[PDB]
């Protein structure tokens, strides 16, 4: 099928429309560049490899490269794995580079360079050099940029990789690279504004650094900067989670008022933790076309509530003011200037971290008219007072964002508080208005509660302190409500009357509820589905059910039903028959997954009461130690079997005889030593298989016809311990020359011997002795 | 050190002290009695094993035998493996037992037995069948037990292990057993009570049948009997977690009100899950000796309110009335019979799953003068509303247990609801007074709460909804407290003054109390244990902590600290040293736990950070792929070392050059694939290694000098890769004569290879050839 096998570890692209020919050896632990490289190479990827030296005889044959990915060959030591530490620098001698004529892209991040490289092209636009150790910028080692147009700096002196200086740029050090749009020089150790810099510049990104003052003038000629990132000079400390030093006698970073007087083209303007305590007007006379503002992590508390420069942002879209409460200070309310309602094109405010104990309708007034205003985020306020009514005024929003606050009766998780959140490496939303109440106090809900909010689609109570039996009148207003995370809490199913007013519920996730459930004697109506018309998905994972009042549940809509983490061991007890059909009834059901259930075996009867439409099923990590393959017959809808992480050791004889359905089968992390000798004969409907980590010795081909491999989307066979002998002819051949997806055959399809072979991948295994 | 090692897979014992030789043979995947058991052996036990038959050679040599052992060599299917079923009953031949004439006990439970073995000696004192087959008892099957005193024959006919008919057996079967003391005949499908019973009789088990009805004399002889146990007839089956068929008409088991006239010895009563609706007080006018009585699972609610019969019982110490709840029924409080004010001797009183709303001190009165009284249990309860000061009345109590129940502003897990309590397979209290309210639904704490409590010593608060910072002011009544669980709460560590009014607290949980430390940005003071001066012992387990506003923790007088399941990784993220001291002043701290911390690596700068009396150090399950030994330097106190679980791949070049005090280094479940040339050459000081579950193939005499072998208590080696070549030859010489214990020599102590000896056990290994 094939007439010459792939023996190089890198994976290999052709994209005819724009003729790259995209050559991707990223992590395949190379300590030199591949032989065999397509000499039509475009893009190639050389990213976390520990090749020591580049040289003339890297790229010699690689004429037409235009992107060149060769980064983290020898990370900084604290940035990098303390494993395999990087011995010494990447070295690359001269004229490396200079021969590719075409190149454009060259990223060279995290190799631990003491210099910027020379002789490069003059067709580069981009150069990256992040996480190096260069901090010292000197005109004369740019002039060979001369038409580059994006150049990444960064990351080249601070805490995770120090140069125990400051950084040092020359004058007018940049000024000449006429057609550099964007520059970035964060996390460096920077003292001062480095000027003047070309008027080319759209994107400037200074943050990170020791930069006390703005001169008047540093940014006096980029009439074309529309991004321009100056946070964290003269950070807010409190809390941090890195080292932070603060600019002395607690002050600003210091901006005269007339500092930006020219950037009319700016869109984004960033100045998060900057220790500011004011932000001038005057600041923003010259700069209608502002789009975004981060003012978070200052201390513009008071600010917050007089705040006249909002009056200079008609077209502010994004305005984030979070964290900037006075310390060991617990406000009365929140105290928003009426400045706000200026805001005329705002569609996200982000206020976390104001810290205030009541919220009230009125202190939300100056938003009331923002006809535009799509995301509301008050999280992490420490608020206990909330009437929720109060967002009735707020239909139109998209997203009102309460969490982590205790009232009672989106972003990463360190998204504020993290270092450089665009640091290179190496949910219900969609359903309408979200009222996101997760994460707070909420031990009792009443119909009331939820009064004039009708028009909410999706209701997030995750994680309160909710132990409460439902019995239909805790929703009621919430007539239009299509899904209810109620994870977290501890519901109690007294009754099978639960969640019936939720009448358009189509998602209703009540896992880690498990309190109740851990108590023995205890009622539990899981029938309680029945009553919900339309639910499509119902989520209960990690209840840790091990024992039901209701023995069958029931619904004519459900989709997906999650039962992962709970204890159906205890419920189908072998002998205990009463529970076998516990899911019989989900007459719709197609999905269902009972992974975790310390099923270390299956009862008689479980696949008889399965429903009969069902199509994706999952026994993950239940500790098998056995399965009756033919009971699959039973599951005649069956599309989709996950047995991973189990303790198999064999498969069926004729998989075709047990299921005439199954298309996708899992198998990966199992105990499997071998193969049945007709295992796939006349699986036409067989689409993937996956085999991989188990410990299969020998493949013989009657176990693959290929009229079987032929149809396979994918078939996966890494992390075996197959043996290399002459017994092993035929898999060898086959896995060289087919044209079936098999990932990792680079790194992880191997032998494990005999003896000579013992390390070495059986794509590059030569057998000739074998018939000699 | 030993001539001739010891082939037998049986651990071999000997007690000279009553002249035992005690063969342990359990577990050991035997199809074979082993060859060469030692003849003077007394005690020899074959449980978990598939020996399928016995025969007159079994056991022949072996005159001496006092006790066989022979329980589960083929387990009834639904309650054996279904990976290794038994394929065929235990068959046992004639004159298997005649000759061992000094047998006093004989166990051959789950052995799908169809009869009582015959032909067995008259020397026999007990003789055990539980879960065999055998269901119709013939007087004819039991003249060879002529002097029997205990007769174990449940569970041969149940749910479990079905017989498909009622149990037979014939009238005054067991009557000339004038010795029998015990009798059990549970789990059993038994229908009436069997007459005439031998009056030697001092404990009957009849529980888990279907006796419908007691005769009046049905125990008219037994005279002697101190134990009766008629549990699980005519059961309360609501919420049963195993199949449960009640009595026609709701009846209760039917017993005459003379029934117990004769038993003026009994002293344990059960009655649990018998449908009672009345105790007639007439059952004990001649049972004034009674001193444990189970009435759990009727429906005696009203009666609790009566309980005239409670006046006949002035020596009971123990009485369960729990799960005697109307169904459906949520009554408005406890209504105690003040009958109960007669149980003068009582010690121990439990009554959970009453199922009412408010408990008023009131309602408490009759137990006021109940001067032994020792244990409340009102557990499993829903009681909303309870002026916990009420107990001010119950000091002499040593626990008051709430737990689970709706309060706000050891017995096992499944005890009352499993089927058999006692079927047989094949803590704060100890510091004085406790009042128990862990899973509860508390959410907020005052010191009042605790008003007039001051006597108590431990408070267990684990699992309730409080989400408060604590300032010290929430806890002072509690003057005398030694141990708080506060575990599964949402502690808010704002100030450092949490706690500070407990001041004799020796133990504090805070344990699970993660919510807070979740999200970014929140202050948390872990400084707080500075003010605890007497405290001892600290869990702050699985809090997810990642940041941390002081940078030391600081103790006088903590010991242990428990910090498994944080984040540790992050706090010493490589490059911040912030909080490399974090447990350094600690001072006398003696043991710390920081396994679960995904701890890949350890930046230089923990262990000099190390408090100077550190003895016990847990890195378990940390992901640790590299670890500097000689680190261990600066732990000069250390003498437990716990690296299991991790990816270490090397042992130490001179462990005696990285600690001269460590006594106990566990290094099970990592990747070690060698020793080092001279690894403990001068470890005097070692007395305990585990090197289990690594990848080890040969180790040689240089790495384990025998200097230092003397000395080890246990030297753990199973499961890792030993190659059996002639290299090996010292290392299998040594294994087979040494002293030192290996665990697992019989059975996972294996070559890998080379073929031939694969799969073998090293302990069997004949390596002459080595020697030609
Ligand atoms: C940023 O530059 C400062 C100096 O401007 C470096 O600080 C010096 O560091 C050395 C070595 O730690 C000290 O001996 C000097 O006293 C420091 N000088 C001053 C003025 O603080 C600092 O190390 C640089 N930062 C990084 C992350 O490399
Ligand atoms: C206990 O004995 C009863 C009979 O007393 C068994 O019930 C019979 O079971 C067979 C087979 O299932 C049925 O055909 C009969 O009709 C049943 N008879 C009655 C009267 O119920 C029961 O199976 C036995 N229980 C156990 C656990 O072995
Ligand atoms: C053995 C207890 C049987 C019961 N289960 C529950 C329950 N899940 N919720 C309640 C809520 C209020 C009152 C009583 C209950 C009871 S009583
Ligand atoms: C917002 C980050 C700084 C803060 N941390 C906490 C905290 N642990 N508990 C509180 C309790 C009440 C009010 C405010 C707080 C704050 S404010
Ligand atoms: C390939 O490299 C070129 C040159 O930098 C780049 O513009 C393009 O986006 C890359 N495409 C892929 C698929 O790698
Ligand atoms: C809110 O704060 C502003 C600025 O500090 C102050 O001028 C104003 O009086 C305050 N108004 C209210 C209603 O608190
Ligand atoms: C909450 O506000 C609404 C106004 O929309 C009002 O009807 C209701 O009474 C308020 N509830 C409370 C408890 O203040
Ligand atoms: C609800 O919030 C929790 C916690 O913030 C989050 O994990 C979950 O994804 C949210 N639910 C939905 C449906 O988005
Ligand atoms: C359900 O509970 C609520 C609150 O306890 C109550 O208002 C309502 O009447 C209850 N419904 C029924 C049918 O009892
Ligand atoms: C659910 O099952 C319980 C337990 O048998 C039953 O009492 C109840 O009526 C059922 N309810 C529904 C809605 O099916
Ligand atoms: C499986 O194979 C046997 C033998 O060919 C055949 O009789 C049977 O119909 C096949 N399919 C099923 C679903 O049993
Ligand atoms: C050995 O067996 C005898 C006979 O049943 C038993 O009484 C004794 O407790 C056992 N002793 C030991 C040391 O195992
Ligand atoms: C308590 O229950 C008993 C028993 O039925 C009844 O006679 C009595 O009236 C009840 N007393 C109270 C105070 O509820
Ligand atoms: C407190 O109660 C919990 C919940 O039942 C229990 O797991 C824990 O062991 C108890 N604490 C102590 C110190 O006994
Ligand atoms: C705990 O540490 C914080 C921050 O380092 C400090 O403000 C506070 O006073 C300390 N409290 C103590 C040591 O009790």
């Amino acid at each position: 099928a094939r007439w010459f096998p792939k023996t190089l570890p890198c994976d290999v692209t052709l994209d005819v429309s724009k003729n790259h020919v995209i050559v991707d050896c990223t992590d395949k632990h190379l300590t030199e560049i591949p032989g065999g490289i397509p000499t039509n190479t475009t893009n190639l990827t050389l990213t976390i490899n520990h090749i020591p030296d580049i040289s003339p005889a890297s790229f010699h044959r690689l004429v037409h490269l235009v992107e060149i990915d060769f980064r983290c060959n020898c990370v900084p030591i604290r940035l990098g794995s303390k494993s395999n530490m990087c011995p010494r620098r990447l070295q690359i001698k001269p004229r490396s580079f200079s021969g590719l004529t075409y190149l454009k892209s060259l990223y060279l991040d995290g190799n631990q360079l003491l210099e910027i490289p020379q002789g490069l092209p003059p067709s580069l636009q981009l150069l990256s050099l992040e996480a190096n150790n260069i901090f010292s910028i000197r005109k004369e080692q740019l002039t060979e940029l001369a038409n580059i147009e994006i150049l990444y700096l960064g990351q080249n002196c601070y805490y995770r990789n120090p140069c125990y200086v400051s950084y040092s740029i020359e004058k007018d050090a940049f000024l000449n690279l006429t057609k550099l749009k964007v520059l970035s020089l964060k996390d460096n150790n920077v003292t001062t504004v480095p000027t003047v810099l070309p008027s080319t510049l759209t994107e400037l990104y200074l943050y990170n650094n020791m930069i006390a003052e703005i001169q008047e003038d540093d940014f006096n000629n980029l009439n074309q900067l529309q991004i321009l990132d100056l946070s964290g000079n003269c950070p807010r400390c409190y809390n941090a989670p890195f080292p932070c030093t603060p600019c002395k006698n607690n002050s600003p970073l210091q901006i005269p008022v007339n500092a930006f007087d020219a950037l009319t083209e700016l869109k984004v303007l960033r100045l998060h933790s900057n220790s500011l305590q004011h932000v001038p007007p005057r600041w923003f006379k010259n700069i209608n076309n502002l789009q975004e503002l981060d003012l978070s992590q200052n201390f513009l508390a008071k600010e917050i509530g007089d705040a006249k420069f909002l009056h200079f942002l008609p077209n502010l879209i994004q305005l984030d003011l979070s964290f900037n409460f006075e310390l060991q200070v617990y406000r009365a309310s929140m105290n928003l200037s009426q400045a706000f309602s200026s805001l005329k094109s705002l569609k996200i405010l982000r206020i976390r971290g104001y810290v205030f104990k009541e919220l009230k309708s009125f202190q939300l007034s100056p938003l009331h008219n923002l006809q535009n205003l799509e995301v509301l985020d008050l999280g992490t306020n420490f608020i206990k007072i909330a009437n929720l009514s109060m967002f009735k005024q707020f239909k139109r929003l998209k997203v009102i964002d309460l969490s982590v606050n205790k009232i009672s009766p989106v972003l990463e998780q360190l998204y504020y508080f993290r270092y450089d959140k665009y640091a290179r490496s190496c949910s219900c939303y969609k359903y309408g208005q979200t009222l996101d109440l997760s994460k707070n106090s909420i031990f009792f809900i009443k119909s009331s509660d939820f009064q004039h909010l009708s028009f909410l689609k999706c209701l997030n109570l995750s994680g309160n302190l909710i132990s409460q039996t439902l019995n239909g009148s805790e929703f009621q207003p919430l007539a239009e409500l299509r899904y209810l995370d109620f994870s977290n809490n501890r519901l109690d199913l007294l009754h099978s009357t639960a969640f019936e007013e939720l009448r358009k519920l189509e998602v209703l996730d009540i896992s880690s509820n498990s309190h109740y459930f851990q108590s023995e004697g205890i009622t539990h109506m899981l029938n309680f589905t029945k009553n919900l018309k339309v639910l499509q998905k119902l989520m209960m994972n990690d209840n840790d059910i091990s024992s039901s009042t209701s023995r069958t549940m029931e619904s004519e809509s459900l989709r997906t039903l999650e039962f992962r983490g709970n204890h159906l061991d205890v419920l189908w007890r072998d002998g205990d028959n009463r529970y076998l059909q516990l899911f019989k009834n989900l007459l719709k059901l197609e999905e269902l997954d009972i992974s975790k259930n310390s099923l270390s075996f299956l009862p008689s009867g479980v696949f008889d009461g399965m429903p009969p439409n069902l199509k994706n099923l999952s026994l993950a990590k239940n500790g098998l130690k056995s399965f009756i393959w033919e009971k699959l017959r039973y599951l005649k809808n069956l599309e989709t079997l996950d047995l991973s992480h189990n303790q198999l050791t064999t498969v069926p004889e004729r998989l075709s005889n047990c299921s005439r359905s199954l298309k996708n089968l899992i198998l990966k992390n199992n105990q499997i030593r071998s193969l049945t000798k007709y295992f796939l004969q006349d699986a036409f409907q067989l689409r993937y298989l996956d085999l991989s980590s188990n410990k299969i010795q020998m493949i013989q081909k009657t176990s693959f016809p290929e009229n079987v491999l032929n149809n396979l989307k994918m078939l996966l066979l890494h992390h075996n311990r197959f043996l290399c002998t002459c017994d092993a002819v035929w898999f060898v051949w086959w896995v060289q020359h087919t044209e079936v997806t098999i990932p990792y055959l680079a790194t992880d399809v191997t032998c494990v011997g005999p003896g000579a072979h013992k390390g070495q991948s059986v794509i590059s295994l030569d057998l000739y002795t074998c018939e000699l």
